[PDB]
């Protein structure tokens, strides 16, 4: 995350860390069971890491739980980016508490000017590279559809959105992809990708979850 805020422990209790050794994405969890993330993050072997502040270091309220399955959108394309989530279930159901919640599914689409929180132990850098150990917070609009293809010709899939600022200096970041993008209390994004990060006109791009509801309640209902 580049120009947000350091969250407060706790406070986006539906954040999880993808961890294979080390920290290297964000991911959302759904339910006890489940966490949807960036299928551009997928690899043999990850932990969910819940309940996490300091990445590096153990305060009391985490919960540390293998994957069982990894279920990559039977439409990915790596090379586009075209339809970049993923499902992911826990080994064990995890324990629901004040600090580890779930964030609800879209009923419906949100629309260019809605405002959305961005959250990620991604890099806070414009142009260098600087992690931070703690959950970095963005608020940032939608911006309509023409504004997003303007800035990438031929790449936007109607599975796609920006978010972000035009101006430059406020977006997700490399660290922050499989993050959830929550706005009106629905998980309506998932940070995929971008042209470097907070840069003028090159807005961040993220899938579009509400038109992925309908896959992930069947997919989950039978694994
Ligand atoms: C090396 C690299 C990328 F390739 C990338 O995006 C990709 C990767 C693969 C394919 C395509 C594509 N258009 N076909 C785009 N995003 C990056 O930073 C990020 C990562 C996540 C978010 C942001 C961001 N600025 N919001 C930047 C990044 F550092
Ligand atoms: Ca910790
Ligand atoms: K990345």
């Amino acid at each position: 995350i580049v120009g947000g805020y350091t969250c407060g422990a706790n406070t986006v209790p539906y954040q999880v860390s993808l961890n294979s050794g080390y920290h290297f994405c964000g991911g959302s969890l759904i339910n006890s069971q489940w966490v949807v993330s960036a299928a551009h993050c997928y690899k043999s072997g990850i932990q969910v890491r819940l309940g996490e502040d300091n990445i590096n270091v153990v305060e009391g309220n985490e919960q540390f739980i293998s994957a069982s399955k990894s279920i990559v959108h039977p439409s990915y394309n790596s090379n586009t980016l075209n339809n970049d989530i993923m499902l992911i279930k826990l080994k064990s159901a995890a324990s629901l508490n004040s600090r580890v919640a779930s964030i609800s599914l879209p009923t419906s689409c949100a629309s260019a000017g809605t405002q959305c929180l961005i959250s990620g132990w991604g890099n806070t850098k414009s142009s260098g590279t600087s992690y931070p150990d703690v959950l970095k917070c963005l608020k940032a609009p939608i911006l309509s559809d023409s504004s997003c293809k303007s800035a990438y010709p031929g790449q936007i899939t109607s599975n796609m959105f920006c978010a972000g600022y035009l101006e430059g200096g406020k977006d997700s970041c490399q660290g922050d992809s499989g993050g959830p993008v929550v706005c009106s209390g629905k998980l309506q994004g998932i940070v995929s990708w971008g042209s470097g990060c907070a840069q003028k006109n090159k807005p961040g791009v993220y899938t579009k979850v509400c038109n992925y509801v309908s896959w992930i309640k069947q997919t989950i209902a039978s694994n």
